[PDB]
């Protein structure tokens, strides 16, 4: 059978907030997302991450279980608000949060185990909003988050060698100031498209500042992950086919245009006038080129058709259901997602040849529909997520053996069923059962599954 090479790094992605419990032990102070959990109405099970797997608690026993896996990466996030509590570049920063983290990190790399860590996944400091509203105040927020940036490299840069600037800047933007559905929950037809200008901008600062002060001396890499489906015309006219390619604009190509090639698309900043900020041109400048290799978070693929209403959308409609009412593939948990491989073989070919970069698969994974009413002994031979596993890994083997495309690591979501922001704990993403009542973890299926393969896939 066919093989990636050796170099090629596997392994299971988590984020602070959705794992980590003990809001505020060891000096960390509330994020936007502990905030947003005691509003009413915002999570569906009115749950929070107060608790989740209490991995905060069980770092040593998480990691534990990733060698027992046989990983050879693991990816992170750090939790702002543990390193510098309110967040800010003249404030107090708290060296039991970064101590937790360097303690961690060290672990994995005694197990042998990669650190691929996420500077930022949606917990901004609550104190950054207060003061001058996160993302929101350009200057503010590029000072602080560089400041944080550096502090991070210089804490733990001597053992990591793989960062990741910002986790899915359409959510954070979209779902966080877009429509309200994520932390902090603004509404608004102007902020997310500043907050996703802001974001690009604080990501290059911190790159450069990596290229020009660490990168040498700690001989690492670093990027942004960018979430994307695989997007296919719900028909073969040219109103879909436009449509199709006007929503990869609105999903991705707001981001990677800019980061990879060096501005913002057409469509976008026709349609969005002058609620679309302007780069100057030493912003431009800084922007492009600013990401070493693409970060992708990838789950399903959807049919795009003409005639959204919704802008944060790009005015299209997307589902899974074709014109003859024929489903992409088999249900999961959340409507949106369902079981379609080609298109992540696609996908990973449309980016190696759109932008140039290696491509990191940084998420991809899948929710058992109704795994939540399941026992552990049941929810162990979780047969959907592991077909779905099998006809992903192989969609990942033909595109880089056969196909070409250049991609190099491989993220699972999830290491643990956990926190699924404004779902709840109702959906579960893990390959790793978790009893939240004992906390006990039980490897289901599709966890032997993913280990044998990438044993067998992966160059000795």
């Amino acid at each position: 059978a066919a093989k990636l090479p050796k170099s090629f790094v596997w392994g299971y992605a988590t984020a602070a907030y959705q794992i980590e419990g003990s809001p505020d032990k060891d000096g960390r102070e509330p994020s936007i997302w502990d905030t947003f959990c005691k509003a009413p109405g915002k999570i569906a099970d009115g749950s929070s991450g107060d608790v989740a797997t209490d991995s905060y608690n069980r770092w040593r026993e998480d990691v534990q279980l990733l060698k027992s896996y046989g990983v050879k990466a693991y990816r992170f996030s750090l939790s702002w608000s543990r390193i510098i509590p309110k967040g800010g570049r003249s404030d107090p920063v708290n060296g039991a949060g970064i101590k937790h983290y360097r303690t961690l990190i060290e672990e994995l790399v005694k197990e042998g185990i990669t650190p691929f860590v996420t500077l930022y996944h949606w917990d901004l400091p609550q104190a950054l909003d207060d003061r001058y509203g996160g993302w929101l105040n350009k200057e503010e927020a590029i000072q602080d988050f560089t400041n944080y940036a550096k502090l991070c490299f210089e804490s733990f840069g001597d053992l990591v060698q793989n960062w990741i600037t910002f986790n899915e800047p359409w959510v954070i933007s979209v779902m966080g100031y877009g429509n309200g559905i994520f932390a902090p929950g603004h509404v608004s037809n102007t902020e997310p498209w500043i907050v996703s200008h802001h974001i690009i901008l604080a990501h290059a600062h911190a790159v450069k500042l990596y290229r020009d002060e660490f990168k040498e001396k700690q001989g690492g890499q670093i990027g942004i992950t960018l979430d994307s489906h695989w997007l296919i015309p719900y028909d073969d006219t040219d109103a879909s086919k436009e449509a199709t390619l006007r929503a990869m604009e609105f999903k991705l190509g707001r981001f990677a245009n800019p980061i990879y090639k060096g501005e913002y698309p057409p469509r976008i900043k026709k349609i969005l006038g002058d609620r679309l900020p302007e780069f100057t041109p030493e912003e431009i400048e800084l922007v492009k080129g600013s990401s070493d290799f693409f970060g992708l978070n990838t789950y399903t693929t959807h049919l795009v058709q003409d005639g959204g209403s919704d802008e944060l959308a790009g005015f299209v409609k997307t589902g899974h259901t074709r014109a003859d009412g024929t489903q992409l593939g088999t249900q999961s948990d959340m409507g949106w997602l369902q079981t379609y491989g080609p298109g992540f073989r696609w996908l990973l070919n449309y980016l190696w040849k759109a932008y140039d970069k290696p491509v990191y698969v940084t998420e991809n994974g899948f929710p058992v529909k109704g795994e939540n009413d399941l026992p552990v002994e049941q929810a162990v031979d979780d047969t959907d997520r592991q077909a779905y596993y099998r006809d992903y890994t192989e969609a990942l083997l033909q595109a880089v053996t056969e196909d070409g495309a250049d991609v190099r690591g491989y993220f699972g979501w999830s290491l643990l069923d956990n926190f699924e922001w404004a779902e709840g704990y109702k959906v579960r993403f893990g390959v790793t059962h978790v009893d939240y009542e004992t906390q006990k973890r039980t490897p289901k299926k599709s966890a032997e599954f993913l280990s044998r393969w990438f044993k067998e896939h992966i160059e000795e």
